[PDB]
RNA sequence: CCUG
RNA sequence: CAGGAUGGCCGAGUGGAAGGCAAUGGACGUCCGCGUGGGUUCGAACCCCACU
């Protein structure tokens, strides 16, 4: 049989001997010549339609030889083309050749979905009558024609006779509905067999027709066969089996098998008995008819498999992130920027952690990196694990390579010297290239190299040159596949990567609604949340000064809470102040006024709704800008804002569209949605609160979501401290971690009960909502940190005194987190 | 040569004597068979890229044949497909044998465009080198190449000496950039000249490689060519001017010849010259390199000839509507709704208007369609007009049946028997059915058969049986393709689509603006001249109703003018009143108001906008929809029109794409538009006019525009008479025919002075601006249609009392002409 | 196409 | 799973058109032609492939 080599990282197939040489391979038995030149292409086939790999076969001679004319020529019917250096690419070191197979297609979801099929393969077993021929379909061939299937005569003349008369001359050729065939006296029923399953399939593919046996090729004579030699009804039952064994393949309702008319006609001389004839009239078939199973090949587990007839149509009619796929380019040149002539270590917490950690670690990298003057060195953890692998102890980090003039190389540092250290690396380094090429989409030359580095004080295959990674195409399309590739996993960079994808979104959504601009001076936008309300806030802040040309201090933002106005003070994009500031102090030289949850506002101070008003309207250059942000869901208090009457609140815009949470976060949010629509507060206006997410919006972006119940205080500190252990050492940031809880009253109890843990976890550092810049942790009350957003979440036994005001506490909570939320209800 | 017939309603191409049948084939000489063989690709290449025909070839049996396994191959090289049901059938009667050849590629822009090649080919004359072989390229092969070439070694060191050693064998083997030639024992310069064009093209087309002639391709040994027997410097000479001699063709600039180093070598025997052996290293060129022309053919009118080299690579590498292709599906269901179960008449109009003027004319076409009993038979005055061919005097109508188990059939009825009449109906079905594959891009299998027909008192192809229109679909797809076609020619059913073409247009654009009905009450609309303003004004009044559930009088509608307002009221889809009417009378009733032409509005009667606003406000179902339609480039007048100012009309919509009026007239609105900006009134606000259309938005949709300057009023009248009539004739309503004058008071003095001409015309009914409704010419001032719409406009002596507002004139008549504008301005 |  | 096909007929030829019953395939010395179509080769009836 053919199985995968495991001790590299890449799929190897080792064909065993091969006689290479056209000069060689003509000295061959014909019988020999095929079966290796089978086992070459079912190891090709099955690189080609398993991500690509190295055919190893061991040569008869010493010296450098060509592969062989025949190899060749069946390398580029395997590929329908003779671009053979595209996919293959040979070398050859003393005994061992090598041919290096690259992948036919790469990804889910290539661009070619619609051109070129997925599988290669060394026949499609499908066969159609082409004119007076039956010729088999190639894969090309083959795929447009079951993409046709899955879209939702003087010949009959002869049929209908009861009998023939022997020498009858047919009035009619062989055309695409007729095919005539003869056969000696001897072996009729034997070569009957042969026949159908050749012919049969050909009319049924094509329009169907009839096949009539017993009749001259060329003088179109009916002979039939003696009737010595056939039986008719065993004939009959032999052909109905045959043609009934034709493996067909449904894409519609119902599916009737084969539909045909079979006669064995006598042949009649001088009025007597002479012989019988056989006519097959074949229905055309509403879908493929196989006259056997496909001959493609693949790799599954560690052997090269045959795919069956059904699991072949699949493949050739039929996490992954459509977002990463869409952002690839941006996500690419934000996180994973190829610089011009240096190497650059990423990401730089991480990397700094690690040299830190451990002492050597900084001379053992760059002493290793001396050859390579330009490329990105992923660092990680453990790639293993970031690629759902199992964790490998004495593993210090992982760090994918990928620089200029050469090929992508797997590193992985060991403290100890290990036995099983070089098959771990191996066993990532086959994972990322097989990821890179089947998930990733990578549709060039890849090979990832396994390289393991020890702290404390098989060969490698040698690629083609066009496996290294030329420059910055090569680099670029690699990484925009590993950036694929990352965000179908759980790791930091495949966070990092959700984040940015989140800010795409938003980026988009602000798009779409800066457009109002323009249109509007007053304008209450109505969010959800989620939606990116205050990052549309934010935005529209900025380009109000880039559209009117007034000094970012001619700008004013006002919110209820501190810790949020301090958030956007600290951006210089406006001056911000807060609802009681607003009303104290004198702003006449105010022109526009952006106005942010104002559904948190009060009316005990004063109109702030009015003043605001007299403030823009009384503006020099027309009436300013007057944008009230507001999120009904998120109310946080039972008495009224002062905000105008809802059918006053126009004209209106809608952020419907949740751009600010992944996909865990997004559907609990939407979830608690209509708990909070099942019972809204007497404050908020009935008809406000039926605003509705998008339908078939999804963010495409991985979250966590953990509830945990029934735990006491002591246990919820203990979860929250390991969890936030568990991301540091990961490499995730402190400022990615917020611990919310139901109110500011309990917030110094938590903060020193969470010390209390975190001292074991070596950060003794908390602040409240109010300093959002410094690298630390973040405890406060879900109210107070309205406004602001973190990565990671932690809400603790939320809770309030009136149930009138409970259900938005959780929306409040889960709309803060980005990626990462865990709850601590009651219990 | 090969010369396509003229008397047929396609292009066939009679290839004259061919010995068919496999066997008859087989009994032929090979160069014979070849010739035959080469015809008859030929004819079938032709045919394929030139959309599609008919080949004619004389048998030399009575019997039917098969077309032979060799024609048959060549025919699925030439389509790469084994489907050769997909583009060929055969026929045959008699002596003669018909191939019916289906387009290989149709319409400017095909859906497979970026897919499959546009040429069909018998050779590329493309080669590149595949390992140890040169193969050619094809059709698709050639395609992704030239894409690919579009966008923007121990061989070395035997190279490297200067002379060789007889018997030395080379250390390397052949491979992609290896070959290894002997020399010809008969003729050197000649076989140096033959091979050259096989190998020098593969490695320029491929990373260049080494071409060694003159070394045994088995044993690798050196051999040469013997001194006596070639010259070194004539082999040199020839050599190089061979290669020169290749075709090139450059996607870039600089456009280098091909870059190689020839070396002729002295090989010695012994230490002593015995020959030379000549080694070529070709380096990669920049594009795609020939070995000659390419063998690719098209029909030139009414010959068949051969795509030139740069021709072909131009057609391989890359009037036409794109709104028309872009709407076809939706045009076809509007215009050519195919019925079920009878046949329709179209265009009804000018069905009746022919009946009635000719006798007996009627039952002629009803005899004639009998046998059909479903499709749409299409009139015209002629359709050899219709397509820009020469008229033929005689001729009553011409139809194109399209109809169920039917070929097309385009029918020419002559009012007397005509010699002529049968090459008039043939050319002009013949260039219906080049235009259907060509132009409107049908893929299927298409015949327009003529017919001529008589009222007073060669034979036609049989087309296989896939020419008749199936049933629904195949009838849609080619009435779909007729819609492509029609909209590139000036005709009534041109026009009558390029209507709905607008109208399509205008329904997109009201989807784009009716989403801010959710988001406003209070709204300022500024469309600019011929942006829909009305007409959304209208649907957004239907939506209205929807939306809010109100009954249809809830909704008001205000405008300054009568006739718009009449026209309005005649929906029912609200109420509709004047100014002076909204003002005087009471309207508490009234829920929503939606005023138009606000900008021509006056203050002397009362302030409707403060009327407007306490309606609207004080709606018991909340305040309702207040929106106020104005375009201030059609201000009527210098006055005040009691709008609020400019700083305070928000929230505003703007209308900027121009979608009611044709190209041409869409193009002079703009540049009228850019005058009027450059001459702002005093009455308008600075910033109003800033309104700028979308810069590269275009409608598609053909028009007429002529500024018949310096006429007399007789002669406009009388030219004015000629064009309605002619329009008239060719089908054209009365009822899309407006002739506007300067003022209202020149009104009766023009419609004395166009009934002086029109009585001559045969029509007398002209008809106020007040009754659009009726089957009459609208003759009226420019200020009293606005807000009205016609497809054709006669603008008289634009005028006004101050020429401050003639620049506005000009616009407020240009924006009423959808299709057809004729200004005939002062002198 | 015919045949072992 | 394997084998054959040559000139008018019988038939010799597996890489530089016999013989037997003056010639006894063809196009324009070159080329095609040994069932047909291709390929390899300096060279094919001969070797390789597909088809019949
Ligand atoms: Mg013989
Ligand atoms: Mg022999
Ligand atoms: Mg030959
Ligand atoms: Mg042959
Ligand atoms: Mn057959
Ligand atoms: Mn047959
Ligand atoms: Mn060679
Ligand atoms: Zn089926
Ligand atoms: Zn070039």
């Amino acid at each position: 049989p053919l199985v995968v080599e495991p001790s590299y990282p890449d799929l190897v197939i080792n064909v065993g001997e091969v006689t290479l040489g056209e000069e060689n391979r003509k000295k061959l038995q014909k019988i020999q010549r095929d079966q290796e030149k089978e086992r070459v292409m079912r190891a090709a086939c099955a690189l080609l339609n398993s991500g690509g790999g190295v055919i190893r076969m061991a040569k008869k001679v010493e010296h450098p030889v060509e592969m062989g004319l025949d190899l060749e020529q069946s390398l580029r019917e395997l590929i329908q083309s003779s671009d053979l250096q595209a996919f293959f690419e040979t070398k050859q070191q003393g005994r061992c050749f090598y041919i290096f197979v690259k992948s036919w297609s790469s990804g889910p979801f290539p661009e070619d979905r619609s051109v070129k099929p997925r599988l290669c393969s060394l026949s499609s077993s499908l066969y159609r009558r082409s004119e007076t021929s039956v010729r088999s379909m190639d894969s090309r061939e083959a795929f447009c024609f079951l993409k046709t299937k899955r879209k939702p005569d003087p010949a009959d003349l002869i049929f209908q006779k009861d009998y023939l008369e022997y020498g009858e001359i047919l009035p009619f050729p062989e055309s695409q509905l007729v095919e005539f065939k003869q056969f000696s006296t001897k072996h009729f029923q034997e070569y009957v067999k042969r026949t159908i399953p050749e012919y049969v399939p050909a009319f049924a593919n094509t329009g169907g027709g009839y096949l009539f046996i017993g009749v001259d090729d060329k003088s179109r004579e009916v002979l039939g066969c003696a009737k010595e030699n056939v039986d008719p009804d065993s004939l009959r039952r032999k052909i109905e089996q045959a043609i009934y064994k034709l493996p067909c393949v449904h894409f519609c309702q119902p599916q009737r098998p084969i539909t045909f008319t079979l006669k064995i006609v006598n042949v009649l001389k001088r009025g007597e008995l002479y012989g019988y004839a056989c006519m097959i009239r074949v229905n055309p078939f509403c879908c493929a008819v196989f006259s056997e199973a496909p001959n493609s090949w693949i790799v599954e587990d560690k052997y090269v498999c045959s795919l069956t007839t059904e699991k072949w149509v699949g493949m050739m009619t039929d996490v992954y992130s459509k977002k990463g796929l869409e952002h690839k380019k941006e996500l690419q040149q934000l996180l994973f920027s190829v610089p011009p002539g240096y190497l650059r270590y990423t990401p730089e917490s991480l990397w700094r952690d690690l040299i830190s950690e451990h002492r050597g670690l900084e001379e053992l990298i760059n002493k290793q990196m001396q050859p390579f003057f330009r490329g990105i060195l992923i660092f990680s953890r453990s790639w293993a694990v970031d690629l759902n692998l199992q964790e490998k102890p004495g593993v210090i980090c992982d760090a994918l390579l990928i620089a200029q003039n050469s090929t992508p190389i797997l590193y992985t540092i060991l403290r100890e010297q290990d036995a099983e250290g070089q098959d771990y690396c191996t066993r990532t380094a086959f994972t990322l290239k097989q990821k890179l090429v089947n998930m990733g989409g990578y549709t060039g030359k890849v090979c990832v190299r396994a390289k393991v580095l020890c702290l404390s004080p098989v060969s490698p295959m040698d690629y083609p040159a066009s496996y290294s990674l030329a420059g910055t195409q090569h680099m670029e399309a690699l990484l925009q596949s590993l950036v694929i590739v990352l965000l179908g996993f759980r790791s930091l960079l495949s966070d990092q990567l959700g984040c940015e994808v989140l800010n795409l979104l938003t980026a988009q959504q602000y798009e779409i609604f800066s457009r109002s601009l323009r249109k509007n001076r007053e304008l209450f936008v109505h969010g959800l949340p989620g939606s990116g309300k205050t990052i549309m806030a934010m935005k529209i802040m900025e380009k109000i000064r880039n559209v009117f040309h007034c000094e970012a201090h001619r700008i004013l933002y006002v919110c209820e809470n501190q810790p949020l106005r301090n958030f956007i003070s600290d951006r210089n994009i406006c001056r911000a102040e807060t609802r009681k500031t607003f009303l104290r102090e004198n702003f006449e030289h105010i022109q526009h006024i952006v106005i942010d949850e104002a559904q948190n506002f009060r009316t005990e101070d004063g109109d702030w709704y009015g003043k605001a008003k007299s403030i823009t309207r009384r503006a020099k250059g027309g009436p300013g800008i007057l944008w009230i942000f507001l999120d009904y869901f998120q109310t946080s208090h039972l008495d009224c804002s002062g905000l105008p009457p809802l059918s006053d609140q126009y004209p209106r815009e809608e952020l419907t569209r949740i751009v600010r949470n992944a996909d865990p976060i997004a559907k609990y949010l939407q979830k608690e949605m209509q708990v909070i629509r099942s019972n809204p507060s007497f404050n908020i206006p009935t008809g406000c609160l039926e605003v509705f997410p998008e339908a078939e919006w999804s963010q495409g972006v991985q979250g966590t979501l953990r509830i945990k119940k029934y735990l006491t205080v002591e246990q919820i500190m203990t979860c929250v401290a390991d969890t936030c252990r568990r991301f540091f050492d990961r490499g995730y940031s402190p400022k990615d971690v917020a611990v919310l809880v139901s109110t500011a009253k309990e917030v110094e109890h938590y903060k020193y009960e969470l010390l209390k843990a975190m001292r074991k976890k070596r950060v003794v550092q908390l602040s409240d909502a109010c300093d959002m810049l410094g690298d630390h942790i973040v405890l406060d009350s879900v109210r107070r940190f309205s406004g602001l957003e973190r990565s990671i979440v932690f809400g603790i036994h939320p809770r309030t005194a009136d149930p009138a005001i409970l259900p938005n506490v959780l929306i409040c909570l889960a709309s803060r987190a980005k990626q990462h939320l865990y709850i601590f209800p009651w219990g």
